């Protein structure tokens, strides 16, 4: 039997970080990963989703702007597996890096998957191995409907393993995933149909941007369906796939994807030895400092039932070691003001406070908001003309900044700045300080009036 | 005579600007314009520069990336003129907007070349026209070097007056108009060469940023031609153009564009009437509140010898118009740790000083410098990967940032939020604590150590 001072089970984006950075405090570590290092962001997520969304950008540079731009072309062929096999191939490039820098932190890395024996005690591959801390990092996995014919569809795994161009494919959900899912594909000239169960997809975002993006899909597709609830799958005889809805609405496509949820990696472990509390859910139950309810065993990331994002896990998980083993007793990860982008079309951005929600949480009076619209400048010479949204959400007499919101081509790498701002208390007055960059969607948010 | 209690010469960036505050202020107002509303922004500057970028990024997209995302395209025409036609559409509809807001300010707007008769009265087509206050924000123009042939280049308005593509282009220059133009001829496919007269363009920009655009250049284009310092244009018999160069180097193009410099428009308005003090290069003189020496006569942007930039330009002159007529005898732009972009491939962010200017203010054991160096996301499953690189300069112990500098895709967006950080007076501590954004090149900035 072997003993480690840290283990982590689980080597994605919270695992890895934690187990580097214990290792590089001196402290003998192993790291078990059943499948690929990097786990789901890696190998069938945030990676391999932008790379599909940089194609899907070209392709609307091709087919939407460039036209306008002067640009006749003619497609002779999109070849998507060979787009699949450069995707791949940067994948496997990064599995290298974090093999060479595990290797090079002394980590010892186990291919398999681990299962407690007691509290300190986990057995892979047929052998035992012990630690005296033990980080559960095990994230999650796509959920799928328990209707007729659910089999008959696929899940955000499945989409990456997708060795050919849809034709026709309907994208059932309504978070981030369906929705970059779809936009992608649309991107692409797949016939895209979206079905979300209530009013729109991301329905709890600023309706700024709610509004917005359902302007967007409206005009440029995917296909939106809402109030619509799957109710069966049927496989036709062709081999088509018809998705039939509660209201009696049918479609049919070619593949289907469920992008509904996804649930906790915490039932096939052998959890039930260890004492450590789940939810009704699944989900590890975790203090401000990550500590399960069991001395000697902590939890981040995905399976504990909080903000589902990369760098989160990987922040849960250094500031962890640094706590276990630096000796920063009080080192955490504050969950307040995270930033999020959505890569849909066009991207979103969003940190803090929605409208409704400032107004619920402080009253009316005490709330402003500045919006601002605009054309993206990209957008406004051709025929495809589309819309910037930006909303800045302030609280008190100072106008202190507890929200910002925008949905609009450059999103995705305009926010995180604003993001640092609005973590150091930035007031209006902050950004009307700063000078304006011009030409970019950028100043807008400090050119509010 | 008409008697106005502001008048303002020149509708470009400052002018219209200011104009429009003033008058939302009660003032009888009027604004003098040669040429068209919106000055050398507007016509023959950031506005056409940005479409022309935009249609480099798609020509890049269809040439560079697209083969390796799986895009087998032909480009059966890359037309010029309706590329040319589409811009010049945007444009239009821009002056019909500033024509609008005018109009609705009451603002008396007067097409003509205002040249001064006293300290407070000027003459335009045979009208004389009096204020109490006059701003002046008359702009500049491009320079021409005194060689042999500079007669047959063309300078930046000459550029935007190309009606076809251009096959082989030389252009001169070391600042970033020369830096665009090259990057956007080279993205379109000209054969084009820069030429700079020392060792590198930018050549004060922190050198991370400068030598990896010279990276980026030597890799994609355009040729760059260093130590290179203009002796002569020949015409040839065929119609094209050597380029002599004093060390004995040539280049044979079919156009040549000088992008040396630019001077200040403050020649031809008879202001030696008014007493108004210039410097030996012939830009106003001004106090932090934008005023001349003349008491009622005031300059704001490119005419005044500072950071030529619009919304500089902008910022000030609506700033002085909220001195002048709301009752703010203190107001006036801070001209510090204004941000810059480059829309150079790929784009530059700068903000405050380099690490040279750094160490020199503070002194070597006051300054810590952090940075990055990666593959952009969009290039790295391309057989053309291109490098971002970024750095952070601190002084002090608190590690106070006081410059932020990047080179690479998305460096136009990202900017201008981490610009409001170093506004509040962001330490690298205050970067520590904001979670980052994955997948971005922004979140580059908050992971370094
Ligand atoms: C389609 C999609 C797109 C996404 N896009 C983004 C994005 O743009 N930005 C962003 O921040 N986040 C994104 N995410 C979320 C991000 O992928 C996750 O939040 C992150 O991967 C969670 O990290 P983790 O360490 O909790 O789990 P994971 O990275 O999922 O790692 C868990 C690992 O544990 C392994 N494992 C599980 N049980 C065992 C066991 N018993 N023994 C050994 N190994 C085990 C698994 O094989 C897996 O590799 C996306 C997710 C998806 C599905
Ligand atoms: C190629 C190029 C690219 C640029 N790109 C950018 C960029 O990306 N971002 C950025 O911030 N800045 C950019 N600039 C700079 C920006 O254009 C200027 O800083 C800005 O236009 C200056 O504003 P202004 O009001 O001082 O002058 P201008 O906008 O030049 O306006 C001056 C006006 O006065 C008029 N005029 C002059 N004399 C008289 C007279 N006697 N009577 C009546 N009218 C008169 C002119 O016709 C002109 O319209 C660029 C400039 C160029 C040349
Ligand atoms: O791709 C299959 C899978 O089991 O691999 C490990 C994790 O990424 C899971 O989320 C994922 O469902
Ligand atoms: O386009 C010609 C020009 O005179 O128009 C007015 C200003 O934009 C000048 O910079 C420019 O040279
Ligand atoms: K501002
Ligand atoms: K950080």
């Amino acid at each position: 039997t072997k003993h480690y001072d840290y283990l982590a089970i689980g080597g994605g984006s919270g695992g890895i970080a934690s187990i580097n950075r214990a290792a590089m405090y001196g402290k003998k570590c192993a790291l078990i990963e059943a499948k690929q290092l990097g786990g789901t962001c890696v190998n069938v997520g945030c990676v391999p989703k932008k790379v599909m969304w940089h194609a899907a950008q070209i392709a609307e540079a091709i087919h939407l702007y460039g036209p306008d731009y002067g640009f006749d072309t003619t497609v002779n062929h999109f070849d998507w597996k060979k787009l699949i096999a450069n995707r791949t191939a940067y994948i496997d490039r990064i599995h290298q890096s974090y093999e060479r820098g595990l290797g090079n932190n002394k980590v010892d890395v186990i291919q398999g998957f681990a299962r407690f024996v007691d509290a300190h005690t986990v057995e892979v591959n047929g052998e035992t191995i012990t630690a005296d801390h033990i980080l559960i990092a095990t994230g999650g996995r796509p959920s799928h409907p328990d209707i007729p014919g659910a089999e008959y569809g696929i899940d955000s795994d499945g989409f990456f393993e997708l060795d050919e161009m849809p034709k026709r494919v309907a994208v059932v959900g309504a978070g981030y995933i369906a929705v970059e899912i779809a936009g992608v594909l649309n991107g692409l000239g797949t016939e895209t149909h979206l079905f979300v169960r209530k009013h729109a997809p991301l329905r709890t975002f600023d309706p700024l941007i709610v509004e917005t993006l359902l302007e967007v899909m409206n005009t440029e597709g995917p296909k939106l369906h809402t109030e619509s609830v799957p109710k069966a799958v049927i496989k036709n005889a062709d081999g088509s796939l018809t998705l039939q809805l509660e209201n009696g609405t049918e479609v049919t496509v070619d593949h289907l994807i469920w992008a509904i949820g996804r649930e906790p990696a915490t039932d096939n472990l052998n959890l039930s030895v260890t004492g450590v509390k789940t939810n009704d859910k699944g989900y590890i139950e975790v203090d401000k400092f990550q500590n399960t309810n069991v001395k000697g065993i902590y939890a981040v990331g995905d399976n504990t039932g909080v903000v589902e994002l990369t760098p989160v896990a990987v922040a849960a998980g250094r500031r962890l070691s640094e706590r276990l083993f630096n000796n920063k007793p009080d080192e955490h990860l504050d969950y307040s003001n995270i930033p999020t982008v959505v890569f849909s079309h066009p991207p979103i951005g969003t940190i803090g406070l929605t409208e409704p929600q400032a107004r619920e949480k402080f009253g009316d009076d005490q709330v402003k908001v500045y919006t601002s619209s605009f054309t993206a400048m990209y957008s406004a010479v051709t025929q495809h003309r589309q819309p910037c949204r930006m909303k800045l959400v302030c609280v008190g007499a100072e106008e202190k900044i507890v929200g910002i919101h925008g949905i609009g081509f450059g999103m995705d790498e305009i926010l995180q700045g604003f993001a640092v701002a609005m973590k150091m208390g930035a007031t209006k007055k902050d950004f009307d300080n700063t000078v304006a960059i011009h030409p970019t969607a950028a100043e807008e948010f400090v050119t509010m009036r």
